[PDB]
């Protein structure tokens, strides 16, 4: 059966056999969980200070690179360029925080991401029923839940270099899932996306991001860069 031409359909590769991914559910830690609600559902001024949080667990995790070096001289053989990526994607309504640090590993993401007691819960609970700022959440260990103020869902994509890439993800109600990620690999590091909530749209935009990290973060000790995609004509 003689041929000159296949159209496309015709000469589509078969897919590659689908991947399983593991998906694990787990309750928040109680007070964590009574945090998450106060969070969400109670007006703040200077929810800004969410970005601040997030750029800081990125700075302390590119830290980590440095020091594991002298365990593990290996990393100095790394390309990657130590430094953080803030990437608002007005399209799909996300802001993503990407950094080249450790990352975390499966367990890293269950325990420090949700599970285990942080001591300083309930005393910001208090502080803030007594009518502090929310600023104050970096200083009681329970900062990265601060995504939270302008986030409906977080998506954390993670690799470490002793285990392989996962997701967290949680639109908080009291339960997050992790589940192995055979997707695109991001590379050894942290991908925090947030995906906003409706009315907190401002931080997608290029001066106002710009505003927050001159404002919070002006001592991250590693190159930041906004990515803005370019408006369409
Ligand atoms: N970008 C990132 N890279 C690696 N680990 C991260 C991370 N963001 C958060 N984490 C992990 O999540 C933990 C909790 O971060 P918090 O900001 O809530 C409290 P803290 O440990 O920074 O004082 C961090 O200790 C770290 O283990
Ligand atoms: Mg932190
Ligand atoms: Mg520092």
């Amino acid at each position: 059966v003689p041929r000159g031409s296949h159209m496309p359909e015709e000469t589509q590769t078969q897919d590659q056999p689908m991947e399983e991914e593991e998906v694990e559910t787990f309750a928040f830690q109680a007070e964590i969980a009574q945090l998450m609600s106060l969070i969400i559902n109670t007006f703040y001024s200077n929810k800004e200070i969410f970005l601040r949080e997030l750029i800081s667990n990125s700075s302390d995790a590119l830290d980590k690179i440095r020091y594991e070096s002298l365990t593990d001289p290996s990393k100095l053989d790394s390309g990657k360029e130590l430094h953080i990526n803030l990437i608002p994607n007005k399209q799909d309504r996300t802001l993503t925080i990407v950094d080249t640090g450790i990352g975390m590993t499966k367990a890293d993401l269950i325990n420090n991401l949700g599970t285990i007691a942080r001591s300083g819960t309930k005393a910001f609970m208090e502080a803030l029923q007594a009518g502090a700022d929310i600023s104050m959440i970096g200083q009681f260990g329970v900062g990265f839940y601060s995504a939270y103020l302008v986030a409906e869902k977080v998506t954390v994509i993670t690799k470490h270099n002793d285990d392989e890439q996962y997701a967290w993800e949680s639109s908080a109600g009291g339960s997050f899932t992790v589940r192995t990620d055979t997707g695109e690999p991001m590379g050894r590091g942290t991908k925090v996306i947030l995906h906003l909530k409706e009315d907190q749209t401002e931080y997608l935009e290029e001066r106002r991001i710009k505003e927050i990290v001159k404002k919070h973060s002006q001592f991250i000790g590693y190159p930041i860069t906004l990515f803005v995609e370019k408006e369409r004509d």
